[PDB]
């Protein structure tokens, strides 16, 4: 069942298997992926974390960021450490108190600690909508027909070696998957449809790193909804999302009764499915029970192509048609060496203070903010531009701005901006080397918002600054509870800071 809106959320470490190997976790709900936390748009959202930690290999601290949701008027229950709190420490709780007005569709949760939602703290958060403008394309939209993609690694986070190069070790759709290397046949997730009728099938990327190739074999997808922004019905064979994107699409059940076979394949790690890897089964009502004997094409007809979808709403875009048509344009040096990522020459590396407690406190301006270098002032109400120009390595990454979604100006893979009906989202590849990814958005919402690459390993590596928006009225518009004043005093203390 799903949880929610009103809901305790414990995070404990366990033993999980989910491809057929014995590892460690952390986990919300006593499961991987966690719990689907769920309500109706407009709702008040109540979840008391408890963190039950104890196993320090994966750190006992823990902070839990609601992906995509914007947060207004309450910064401080967004989750990543040391932005907007400081982490909860073992044998203690905190109520995160928040409401999602004007807001409806599929998003997420994890933990935003270090790297570890990447042990296993990640989960699905649902905001329905009682008159959803898509009602009428399907039939059946519930737990049944959320969609989880998930890199899963033997090696624990924080023991990745230094110097080493990170992959994952399988590809996990709804919890369950095969691993790459000494492949076992561990049980493939089904996802079970009667046929006649249409579902909306909720795709989250909960991944750490890797995008995924989705596509069903001998089915397409009508994608209506891209990361909480209803779009125009677009009809394709196979989906590239990055990671902690999210697409809902119908899912018209109408192929003969049978089994068939759905793909994830990651950009890195195992290629292929040999042994079932990057596969889970759509098993009809009826069907024996028994493997997918379809094949993918080798080339599949209709690939989503970002610039193809657009707003169901009239969205537009915010500013002037053209680069630097914004009251405020930036285009951000994006950048790694040695090791390290850096914005605008700046490695992110967590503060000791959180940036919104250092507002509150008075720091008044970005330059007197840390990380010195890493806090870069947004006016209020002004329309931001901001440019991302790709070729740092590791690439494509995904960027994700807290607290807002955006308009995609320009997209991967193509150098013609869109200035009149480009989709909004909250992730967004940047690209490949030459390409100019843009975003716009209005600062609407005060408050310290992070913006950095969802491959985590790339946060950690410090591809991230934070915006810190409106900070005359961050301390006005933030009314903060007690219990969250108490957390940096409870974390210096436990930590002898
Ligand atoms: C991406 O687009 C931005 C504008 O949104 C470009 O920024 C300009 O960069 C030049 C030097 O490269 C400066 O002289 C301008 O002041 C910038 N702003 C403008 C024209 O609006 C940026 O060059 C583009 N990057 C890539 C790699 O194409
Ligand atoms: C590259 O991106 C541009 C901008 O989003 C796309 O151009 C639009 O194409 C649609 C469909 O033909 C037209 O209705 C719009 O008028 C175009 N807008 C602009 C500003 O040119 C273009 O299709 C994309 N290229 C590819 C190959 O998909
Ligand atoms: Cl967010
Ligand atoms: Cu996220
Ligand atoms: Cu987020
Ligand atoms: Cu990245
Ligand atoms: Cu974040």
């Amino acid at each position: 069942a799903q949880i929610g809106p009103v809901t305790d959320l414990h995070i404990t470490n366990a033993n999980i298997s989910p491809d057929g190997f014995s590892r460690p976790a952390v986990l919300a709900g006593g499961t991987f992926p966690g719990p689907t936390i769920a309500g109706n748009t407009g709702d008040n959202f109540q979840i008391t974390v408890f963190n039950d930690l104890t196993d320090p290999s994966m750190l006992t601290d823990t902070s839990i960021h609601w992906h995509g949701l914007f947060q207004k008027g309450t910064n401080w229950a967004d989750g990543p450490a040391f932005v907007t709190q400081c982490p909860i420490i073992t044998g203690q709780s905190f109520d995160y108190n928040f409401n999602v007005p004007g807001q409806a569709g599929t998003f997420w949760y994890h933990s935003h600690l270090s790297t570890q939602y990447c042990d296993g703290l990640r989960g699905p958060f649902v905001v329905y909508d009682p008159n959803d403008p898509n009602a009428s394309l399907y039939d059946v939209d519930d737990d049944t027909t959320i969609i989880t993609l998930a890199d899963w690694y033997h090696t624990l986070a924080q023991q990745e070696p230094i110097g080493a190069a990170i992959t994952a070790d399988a590809t996990l759709i709804n919890g369950l998957g095969r691993s790459f290397t000494n492949t076992t046949a561990s049980p493939l997730s089904v996802i079970t449809v009667q046929s006649g009728k249409r579902y909306r099938m909720r795709l989250v990327s909960i991944s750490c790193d890797p995008n995924y190739l989705f596509s069903i074999d001998g089915h397409d997808m009508t994608i209506i909804e891209v990361d909480g922004v209803n779009s125009q019905q677009l009809t394709v064979d196979q989906i590239q999302i990055f990671a902690a994107q999210r697409y809902s699409f119908v899912l018209n059940a109408n192929q003969p009764v049978g089994n068939y076979w759905i793909r994830a394949q990651p950009n890195s790690g195992g290629q292929g499915f040999d042994g079932g890897i990057n596969s889970a089964i759509l098993r009809y009502e009826g069907a024996t029970v028994e493997d997918p004997t379809t094949t993918a094409p080798t080339t599949f007809s209709n690939p989503l192509v970002e610039t193809d979808l657009h707003p169901l709403a009239d969205l537009g875009v915010p500013g002037q048609p053209f680069r630097g048509g914004a009251d405020d344009p930036l285009v951000l040096n994006l950048a790694f060496a040695n090791g390290r990522f850096s914005i605008d020459g700046v490695s992110f590396v967590p503060p000791t203070v959180p940036v919104l407690l250092q507002i509150l406190s008075g720091a008044q301006n970005a330059q007197d903010l840390l990380p010195a270098g890493s806090v870069i002032s947004l006016p209020s109400n002004s329309v931001i531009e901001v440019a991302l120009p790709a070729g740092a390595a590791g690439g494509p990454h995904p960027f994700h701005l807290h607290g807002h979604n955006f308009a995609v100006v320009q997209s991967a893979n193509n150098a013609t901006p869109n200035y009149v009906n480009p989709i909004w989202r909250d992730t967004v590849s940047i690209g490949g080397t030459g390409d100019n990814v843009t975003i716009r958005f209005t600062t609407n919402n005060p408050g310290p918002w992070f913006l950095h690459c969802h491959i985590d390993w790339h946060l950690e590596a410090g591809f991230a600054i934070v915006f810190a928006e409106d900070i005359p009225d961050t301390a006005s518009a933030n009314p903060v509870p007690q219990a969250w004043s108490d957390l940096c005093p409870a974390y210096d203390q436990a930590h002898n800071i």
